[PDB]
C-alpha cells in the first residue's frame, strides 16, 4: 500500500482503481466529512450551497425538466436531486460502488441508521420559496427516485443490461473527475453517457478543476486535474453543445482536496 504518498489503489497505473471504490470507500465517512452542514461556514458548506444554488437555478428557473433524469455517480448523496425532483417525474440514481448505493437505499426507506439530510433539505426548501417544509420535500423526493442501479461510466453500456427509456437529462456531480483516469477515458464516458440521452437532451455536469486528489479522512483518492478548456473541449468532442459553462474560485480546504475551484455546465447532445 502507498500510505498518503500517492492515492490509494494507484501505485501501479497512477490512478485509483475502480476496485478501490469497493474496498476502501466508506460512504458514511464521506457523508460526514463533506455533507455534515453542521457549521454553514466550512469550506465544505460554501461549496455545497453553490452546488445547491446552481441545481436550483438549472432545474427550477431554467427549462430543464421532463420525464426521466438519470443521475450518474450518485455516491451516497441525495442533495443534487432535491431541486431536480421538482421538475422530473422520475429519477434513477446510479453508482459503481455497492457501499454507496446501500447507504442510499437505507435513506429512501428513511431507515433510522440513515444519514440525516435534514438541514440540507431545509436549505433547498427556502430557495424554492418555502411552498413546503422539509419532511414533505424529502417525501416528494423519495417517491421520485424509482430505481437504484449499478453503474459504470467506463463501459459501452454504463448501466449494463438494465433497460430504460432515453433520458430527458443526465446529471453527474463530483463523479467524472473521480471515475476517469485520463482525457481519453474522460471523453469516452461522456459519449457512453450520451448513450442514455434522447437527442436534444440535457447533460448537467458539476466537478472540480485542476484537482489531482480528494481525501476522505486520511485515505487519498485520485482526481483527474482538468482545466476549463480541457473539460470544455472534452465535452465538445463527446458530441454535445454547451449552453452554459460557469467556473467559481471557491475551493475545498487543502486537507480535503487540492482543487482550484469547481465548474458547472449545461450541455445538449447534438
Ligand atoms: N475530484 C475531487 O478531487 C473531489 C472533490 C470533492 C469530492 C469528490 C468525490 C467523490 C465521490 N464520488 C461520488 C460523489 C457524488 N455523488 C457527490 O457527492 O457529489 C464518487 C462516485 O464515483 C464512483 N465511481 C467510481 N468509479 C465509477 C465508475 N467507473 N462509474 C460510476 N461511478 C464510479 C461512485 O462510486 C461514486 O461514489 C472528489
Amino acid at each position: 500500500h502507498s500510505s498518503g504518498l500517492v492515492p490509494r489503489g494507484s501505485m501501479e497505473s497512477g490512478f485509483t482503481s475502480k476496485d478501490t471504490y469497493l474496498s476502501h470507500f466508506n460512504p458514511r465517512d464521506y457523508l460526514e466529512k463533506y455533507y455534515k452542514f453542521g457549521s454553514r461556514h466550512s469550506a465544505e458548506s460554501q461549496i455545497l450551497k453553490h452546488l445547491l444554488k446552481n441545481l436550483f437555478k438549472i432545474f427550477c428557473l431554467d427549462g430543464v425538466k421532463g420525464d426521466l433524469l438519470i443521475d450518474i455517480g450518485s455516491g451516497p448523496t441525495i442533495y443534487q436531486l432535491l431541486s431536480a425532483c421538482e421538475s422530473f417525474k422520475e429519477i434513477v440514481v446510479t453508482d459503481y460502488s455497492d457501499q454507496n448505493l446501500q447507504e442510499l437505499e437505507k435513506w429512501l426507506k428513511a431507515a433510522p441508521a440513515a444519514f440525516d439530510w435534514s438541514p440540507v433539505v431545509t436549505y433547498v426548501c427556502d430557495l424554492e420559496g418555502n411552498r413546503v417544509k422539509g419532511p414533505e420535500k424529502e417525501e416528494k423526493l423519495r417517491q421520485a427516485v424509482k430505481q437504484v442501479l449499478k453503474c459504470d461510466v467506463t463501459q459501452s453500456q454504463p448501466l449494463g443490461a438494465v433497460p430504460l427509456p432515453p433520458a430527458d437529462c443526465v446529471l453527474s456531480t463530483l463523479c467524472l473527475d473521480a471515475a476517469c483516469p485520463d482525457l481519453p477515458t474522460y471523453c469516452r464516458a461522456l459519449r457512453n453517457l450520451g448513450s442514455l440521452l434522447k437527442p436534444g437532451g440535457f447533460l448537467v455536469i458539476m466537478d472540480a478543476l485542476k484537482s489531482s486528489y480528494y481525501m476522505i479522512g486520511e485515505q487519498k483518492f485520485s482526481s483527474l486535474p482538468l482545466g476549463r478548456e480541457a473539460v470544455e473541449a472534452a465535452v465538445k468532442e463527446a458530441g454535445y453543445t454547451i449552453e452554459w459553462f460557469e467556473v467559481i474560485s471557491q475551493s475545498y480546504s487543502s486537507t480535503m482536496a487540492n482543487n482550484e475551484g469547481l465548474f458547472s455546465l449545461v450541455a445538449r447532445k447534438l
